């Protein structure tokens, strides 16, 4: 009979409060342009199928998605070399969200969309770019092997092996398979350790001929992205009869092989290591040594990069969604707590300060965000064989101009967005700090922003009239210009000004290039920065001109976009060559030879 | 007998070439600018003292401090509330390195030095902040601890307890000690769960009196960084004897406690947990529960706010030097690594695109750097008693501007800065992303931009005094323009003009009939960052006109800095109320 | 045009040779012994369905089980107290294979055949506890929870529970279930600080009356293994209406609980750690704060202790199912590798000392093996009404000795078994350490081997009933002894001069004057032993002797297990109370 202990067990108190955290709404209903942008683009009988389809997954992407790419990210894949007896194995150890990841992209169509027969080209992709972007910053990176496996087939089919050729044919009916348990992913291998921008001169991958059209490869990827995927595209260097290879791009040659024979086993390929990275850590990253790896060749000896071209497009337009989908999902999320987290007495929503600098993170988005669903129009129509001229042109230029910019947009804004949040925006677990990780592989790979910006430059070089035709496009924009609201009207003749403006530069950087005093290479990005503005300028104030959907928001972002910024950065004189020697003082002061 | 098999055994082949990364040179030495601010800035006598520690310094820093701060990151802390018995024990287990990184410190005077009593408080200010700039990128975040207890030396100093209190003089003493077997570290425990920023209306701890000036506290420390510091310093409410306490600033009180008794035993404090960090991984950040934590009030009651507000121009700059150190050090890497890097058959140094890249780096990173050691310099004579008028506002001014300005500019520089590396920048194990994830933290501790740039507006509204101050300041730098020179010229009349648009706009603003239709907090950011960026545009101008020491970058520098990006981005249209509504409605556009 | 660098690019060469590892076969059909042993014990038509269900289930074990169970081991649990936001939570993360094991658990009725209604006790007992010995080595530990769920369903209807108490009988009904999307499993949750084992004085949980039958608990649990279960029983203490409660036994009452509300949220439980466990890592095992844990009260007040009683014999039978499923399981394996490992010249298989360490380890398993199923013979009987005297008594002495003697024999025999492998048994990437580590549980919870010899001194102190009937038990055995056979003549002789010098021990340590001088529980793990050697010794006996399934082997280790060690090894002399002097000074020699 002693007194009782009760009061001796017994929880900590803290106080009570603890802050509540944002809320992602559906994504497709709380979108600010997409369903509105959707509107415009398509017909009435295309629109309602679509918005129904993209609408429904975003319920899947609240209800399931999310939480399984958040799984992904605390799950990470490992490598191992060996089993425990001693034997060779590369074993690849990825979690069953990532797998789950990649089945529900095959149901929802991820990339059976873009392909699907019975739909008008140009409806596709306009649909399926939506649906990406949606999916992006909640696939926990699955959306990198989306890229590649629709670049494969875009590869796959544009060299016209589909019904030809016995790997391809395959490879292009799995990898559009919407069955899960059929469906194939695809990786892209062609960065080495002396050159991922450049592959001419990096490359250094070797294949002898076994057999016709087979051959073995030997060599070493530096970066090889999803290796859990079934087959892949790389570029090596035909040996000729004489042990012999051509160095430059006229030696590259592209193959596609399959990842893993029958039984399982890599085919001649070992993982040597994972990467480490500061983020896309979901997916799996891979070293490869190839050492017999069989591969069938596929488009014309020496016509690899060629080969490859045929996807740029493509990859470039998905790696565009994924940085606007950072960028979309930080906005909407900050926002969302904005209503939640009182400061100084008030919700951050209430503070001016706070609206203004969301304002502007939500502007410039606005602007990207129509510039990437052009680039899906173009593509489409490109695909459709319906493109004018100027369109195929314009999706020649738009493809890196898009990726560049969208890319140097995230990291900052994404950046902007978790200070939104305070302290909470740098932790680790609330989900927020992967987006900004996640975002900064958008500027890096698929071409850095200047490698980019050179790509600009040299579809400049080819020469049908881009420049002329940029000018009719921005022209086509305009001219339905709802001149009568003031300020449309003045963002009008901003965009004009600045078109005009960057004509004369670029003429007369033209003439005097022979002259030798004039490096166009090094206002590469500001140009390319300034086609960028331009036309996401005349886009944003055709949507604002379309009063059958554009609202009051949509005029003031036309206005603020192309008013309340330079649309053209760009001066005569940082074109003289003079200007580079200045340049490498200030860089290498004091620089320890 | 049977055929050997030598050749079964056999390394792979890799194909011989593999990219030569990096090099960390003397950062000191290496650095652009530093050596040449120096000279100016002090007495002959002095640089030569200063440059000699500094270049030592240097040495020590890619020979030693590089690799420890590395390895703090490589072995991060943690913490087990609980030993093996059943007994709560919170112990915090960190590396050797974040040790021997804080004995380094007290070895190398990182604090000292700002507080020596030998030299004169302008040297020792450049000095510190010099020294402080060097070691933040290699310290592994001991930075933050450095900061913290800099501030701490500041607060007591400040508040006359030095000699009167026991605790808080010798507190100063081991804050500022060389010896690494006596050297302490401070905490500062301000953010709770309600809010940081608004300690006014988010601090829910309380403190009940034990005796005289000697109290319990309880509540909930939301972060608390460096909990394997010696003593820190927080607020808390006093309750009355009718058990009752003040909301509002009114009710807090500060404080100074021991984080740990003569047993190493926590005084009244557990670890709730520790934070999981996008970066600043090194250092221990924890939650805390105060249960009876005893602690000594410090200045008067309910004067807890003012009381740690003497240490907020130090902290800030020392959160300045953190982001310049990252900006810094990525290009001086990158700048590295391009002489290194085969692309397109030429190293990158001989693209121009890239150098263009580094060169825009480089101008804005300067402008700052210098802004940098103005507030040092300011800093410096405030606490020498020699300051003009001028100069006492412009410390008040330069404080928030610098750390905010600097602290927006240090993401989108570095992010730029790895991407010179291309993929390899973008890998965990060259350090190089640590830099970023690590560069992050400055534009949201210690106030984020918006907030500051609130502060900047507190600083001057409603005293015409301080801008006109600014005006003058300006001025002084200006009058120096080796006006011969085309370039410096214009852009001596660029930050004239500047400063004359941003002096009338703030006028108008002023305008008592005006402001009903004025929402002025809207662009406080755009008004703090024309301040920093005339400031620093004029400062960039003296120095390129300072024959003694200037080349032909600085020139082009400060030209480029005053003329190719506007100075000030500001229009009278963005301070209607009205545009308010419209921002609204861009940013809630079809929100559920 | 350059040569090309095909030879550059080549993986490593590392001779060719790599060994062949074990494979784990069959289970079921592998066992030497299980299905002669099921053979004799059923009626043909039962063993052909029970058969049936093992056979194939052997196939699910190793085309499934396995695997998941490996990957629990590689996936171990982890709990974070807070989510992101400040929110206290608790989470339990689990992997999927855990929780996919629980669901064939389900589907394969390993709780559900114990107790189907329309099978036969008897029949179903037998079944239930083969089944669980193919699934044990193999369960990544869900075998733990499958245990306490059986003992879980067998307190709640012993206590006559089932149709009465709405929750027992939810519970139930759900525990036994085979719909993985319905079925439940059990905690229970004695274990705390001041004593496992000792429950009567070491628990210090109170239960406060909230209205009727529902309690609140506040205390502590030390080790509560399955925190994933759904419902747990646990003992507490009631407080009176002064506030007070009862030390020892009587004190206890007994309590059922939901673990968490139908919101997923714990039921006034806190997870303060999860445990750091040599082996079981696959079994999430946290230490519980309780507070205000809402519970129905079952069986008497008091009675706690008593009402738990009901379940012993089912627990330790399980617990002696992993301790031979452990030795068992490295016999296969072993056996396997050594057709495959080439020493000398010859694979292992070949080496007659090999052969001689593993017939050894055969025969002692079996022994116990064979105790096991008379085990599970005798709960069936007992649970069907038709138990004799001698049979009822035999499961209460049986229980707690075959618990032990398996607990004991089990890591020196799984440490010898892995040491076939030689230096790959000690590699944990082979999954052979896994054995060795969850072994060593056995002899330690639910009573450790000491403790349990105690229980059986108390079986049968003093009442002479409890040894006559085995006595009887064992001649029954021995009576069907083939004779004619030479070995098992001598065997039976050798159970029979054991059997008898035991009983003419214990009368005399019985005798109240020789007693004075005299500690029995000095040696009571003798004197368990050695009723276990005779018990399996007579039942090996038995077995040889049924020539309908017995082969050579059976008469071979039949005798080796009688005949070349002794069943008896207790001496008069260690009875004596002097002897335990003599003991305290050995053990204590230089103590400090
Ligand atoms: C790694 C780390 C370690 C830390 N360590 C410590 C430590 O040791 N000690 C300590 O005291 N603190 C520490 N902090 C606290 C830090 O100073 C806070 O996180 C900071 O106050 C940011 O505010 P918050 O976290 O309370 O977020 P909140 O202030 O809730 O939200 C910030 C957001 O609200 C906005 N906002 C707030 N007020 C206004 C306004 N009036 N007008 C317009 N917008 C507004 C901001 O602009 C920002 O977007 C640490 C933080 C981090 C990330
Ligand atoms: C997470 C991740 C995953 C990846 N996965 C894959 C994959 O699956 N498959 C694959 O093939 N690749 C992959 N990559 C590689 C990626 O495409 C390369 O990093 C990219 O091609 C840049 O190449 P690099 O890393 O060799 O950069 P480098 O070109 O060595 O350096 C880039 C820097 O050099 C500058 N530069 C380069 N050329 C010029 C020039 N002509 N003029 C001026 N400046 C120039 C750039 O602007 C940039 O600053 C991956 C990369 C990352 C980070
Ligand atoms: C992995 C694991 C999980 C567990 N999970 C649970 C769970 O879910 N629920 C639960 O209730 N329990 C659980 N337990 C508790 C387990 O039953 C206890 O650890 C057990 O009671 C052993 O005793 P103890 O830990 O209290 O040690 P103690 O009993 O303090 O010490 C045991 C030692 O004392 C000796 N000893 C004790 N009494 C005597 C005596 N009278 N004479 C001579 N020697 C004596 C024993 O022989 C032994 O040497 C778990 C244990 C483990 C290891």
């Amino acid at each position: 009979t002693i007194t009782a202990r009760h009061t001796q067990y017994s929880h900590a108190k803290t106080g009570g409060f603890s802050q509540t955290g944002p809320t992602l709404h559906n994504p497709y209903k709380d979108d600010p342009i997409l369903d509105r942008t959707l509107r415009r683009l398509l017909p009435e009988s295309e629109y309602m199928r679509v918005a129904a389809d993209l609408s429904k997954f975003g319920d899947r992407i609240t209800s399931e998605v999310e939480h399984l790419g958040r799984q992904a990210e605390l799950e990470q894949p490992r490598l191992e070399h060996q089993d425990a007896w001693g034997k060779r194995v590369d074993k690849l150890i990825v979690c069953n969200e990532w797998h789950k990841l990649k089945q529900i992209c095959a149901e929802e169509g991820v990339i059976s969309i873009g392909y699907e027969d019975s739909v008008d080209p140009f409806v596709r992709r306009i649909h399926q770019v939506a649906k990406l972007f949606l999916f992006s910053p909640s696939a926990g990176l699955v959306s990198c092997p989306m890229a590649m496996t629709d670049g494969a087939v875009k590869t796959l089919t544009s060299l016209n092996l589909y019904g030809k050729h016995k790997l391809a044919t395959e490879a292009v009916d799995r990898l559009r398979s919407r069955d899960p348990s059929k469906a194939w992913t695809s990786g892209q291998w062609m960065t080495e350790k002396k050159g991922g921008s450049d592959v001419a001169g990096g490359c250094d991958t070797y294949a002898v001929q076994i057999d016709k059209d087979t051959y073995r490869l030997h060599g070493y990827k530096w970066f090889s992205s999803a290796v859990d995927a079934d087959v892949a595209l790389t570029l090596a260097r035909i040996v000729d009869s004489d042990g012999n290879a051509l160095e430059g791009s006229r030696g590259l040659s592209l193959f596609l092989l399959k990842i893993r024979d029958e039984s399982g086993n890599l085919n001649g390929i070992q993982m040597v290591r994972l990467k480490n990275k500061l983020g896309t850590k979901q997916l799996p990253t891979a070293e490869l040594l190839l050492d017999g790896a069989i591969a069938e060749r596929i488009g014309d000896q020496g016509r690899g990069v060629a080969g490859i071209s045929n996807m740029l497009n493509i990859t470039r337009i998905h790696n565009a969604v994924a940085s606007l989908g950072y960028m979309r999902r930080i906005i909407s999320l900050a926002r969302d707590y904005s209503t939640k987290r009182v400061v100084f007495g008030q919700t951050q929503s209430k503070w001016p300060l706070h609206t203004t600098t969301l304002a502007k993170m939500e502007v410039d988005t606005r602007g990207s965000m129509l510039l990437l669903f052009e680039a899906a129009r173009l593509l489409g129509l490109s695909e459709a064989g319906k493109s004018s001229d100027v369109e195929a042109m314009m999706l020649r230029l738009i493809t890196p101009v898009l990726k560049l910019y969208a890319g140097k947009q995230a990291v900052p804004m994404v950046s902007e967005g978790i200070e939104c949040f305070g302290g909470q925006g740098y932790m680790e677990d609330t989900g927020l700090p992967t987006l900004l990780r996640d975002a900064q592989v958008t500027p890096i790979w698929e071409g850095t922003t200047n490698v980019l910006s050179l790509d600009v430059l040299r579809v400049f070089s080819g020469k049908e009239n881009i420049l002329l035709a940029f000018g009719k496009r921005v022209e086509q924009l305009l001219g339905n210009t709802k001149t009568e609201d003031e300020k449309l009207k003045k963002s009008k003749e901003a965009v004009e000004s600045a078109l005009k403006q960057l004509q004369k530069l670029l003429v007369k950087a033209s003439d005097s290039a022979i002259q030798g005093e004039t490096r166009i290479d090094s206002v590469a990005r500001h140009i390319a920065f300034t086609i960028a503005r331009i036309y996401s300028g005349a886009l944003l104030i055709d949507h604002a001109s379309d009063s059958s959907v554009a609202n009051q928001s949509d005029i003031e972002v036309a206005y603020r976009y192309c008013c309340e910024q330079p649309l053209i950065d760009l001066r005569w004189e940082w074109f003289a060559s003079e200007r580079v020697k200045a340049d490498r003082e200030i860089v290498f002061d004091n620089f320890t030879a």
